[PDB]
Order: C-alpha cells, then structure tokens, then sequence
C-alpha cells in the first residue's frame, strides 16, 4: 500500500513513468518534498514536470485556450504565411476546458518524401519563446516539441505540444488528433466497410486481398469523408 500510493503520486509528475517511479521510491523519495529536495535524481523532463506539478493538474478554460490559440497562430503566420497550424484535441471539438494544448503544424515545403527539416518546427518554437509564450522545453526532436507555455499578465503554466507533420499527411493528422477516440474508432470502422483504411498519416484503398494500396490524395479533412462517402462531420459533432 505505502509503496503503491507513493508510486501513484510520482506518476502524477509528467516525465515520471512507472519504472522510473519505483526506482525513485526504491531510493527513498515518495513525497513532493522528497522530489523537490532531489532534483539531481531527475532528468530534465521530470524536473520541469516537478516545477509545474500543481499548475499541470489544473484545467484550462476555453477562454484561455482561445487566447493561446491566437498567440500561436499569429506568430506562426508572421514567420511565413505558408505555415499551417491547427489546435486540435477536445478544444477543436468545442470543449469548454482542456488539459493541454496540442498543435498540428505543417508547411508545403515539407512532404513525406522529404528528409528531416527540424528548423521548420524549431523556428516556430524559438519565436514563441522570444515572445515569452513558451517558457520551458520538456523535450524536442525533429518533428515533435513538448514544452510549457504561459499567457502573459498570474496564469498557470500549461502543457503544450507541437507536432510537425508532412503536408501530404497533414489532414489525416488533424482528423486523428481532433478525435474523439470513439469517433476515430467509428470512422476507421466505416472506412473499412467502404474498402479504405485510415490512420493518422494516410487513407489507402483496401484490396480484397486485405493489403492496403498506395496513399490517396488528401488536401483537407473533407476529402477523407468524401472517400468513405460520409457527409462531413463538424468537429463539434465528433464526440462519437
């Protein structure tokens, strides 16, 4: 019990997985105090998770999400109008509150046949840091950024992810990350009944063989619904 309750509290800190949590409790750190007195035992991601432990357990009001959206979309547009940025998650479905901000980013210069273009993403991250919206980085790779942001003022720090997706796979991504999970499940099931398979990257025909063919052209979410003969489903109507 004691061990379990300690392992559960730790897992509430972003970055601290189950294994990492056990190893930590196994070393004598169980409380928030212990953690805060032992940052030297945590990697960068876990340490930032600890720093904003409380803030990260707070919900985000839609009104704030909207202000966050404006900041993101506006800065991106200034860097290059060709950039396309979409805030997904339950927020895109009209949710009155969110737990984090998930942003899908693309640029016509970056397609799936293209090699890595990390600066496409990092340029955006750097600018948002410049305007002081992004305050910390949990981690960042060639196509994904996980960090912390804050509205200027008192405002809680919020979790934000920015994913760079190839232009030719962008809308399948926006669809997937908009959800909900139930809706995605139901849409993929229907796609199958129609001879198509859909994932977060593409929609492909499904030969009677069961083996998916080449990816089909997608230039909007609408195209995906069109392929499977479903009338367009507004994000607000995608609870399931």
């Amino acid at each position: 019990d004691d061990t379990s309750s300690s392992i559960n509290f730790l897992t509430r800190v972003t970055g601290i997985g189950p294994s990492a949590a056990r190893k930590l409790v196994d070393e004598g750190i169980k409380t928030l105090e212990d953690l805060r007195k032992n940052e030297d035992k945590l990697n960068h991601h876990q340490r930032i998770g600890l720093k904003y432990f409380e803030d990260f357990e707070k919900r985000i009001p839609r009104e704030e999400m909207l202000q966050m959206q404006d900041i993101v979309l506006n800065e991106v547009k200034k860097l290059d109008p060709e950039y396309i940025a979409t805030v997904c998650g339950s927020f895109r479905r009209g949710a009155e509150s969110s737990g984090d901000m998930d942003v899908l980013l693309t640029h016509p210069n970056f397609t799936s046949e293209s090699s890595k273009q990390p600066k496409l993403l990092h340029r955006v991250v750097e600018q948002l840091q410049k305007v002081r919206f992004i305050t910390d980085t949990l981690s960042k790779g060639e196509t994904k950024f996980m960090g912390v942001c804050q509205l200027p003022s008192e405002y809680p720090h919020r979790r934000i992810d920015i994913r760079l997706q190839p232009k030719d796979q962008y809308y399948c991504g926006v669809l997937y990350f908009t959800g909900s999970d139930i809706f995605n499940k139901n849409m993929r099931a229907h796609a199958l009944e129609k001879g198509f398979t859909i994932n977060e990257y593409t929609i492909r025909p499904l030969g009677v063989t069961g083996v998916a063919g080449e990816p089909l052209p997608v230039d909007s979410e609408q195209d995906i619904f069109d392929y499977i003969q479903w009338r367009y489903r507004e994000p607000k109507d995608r609870s399931e």
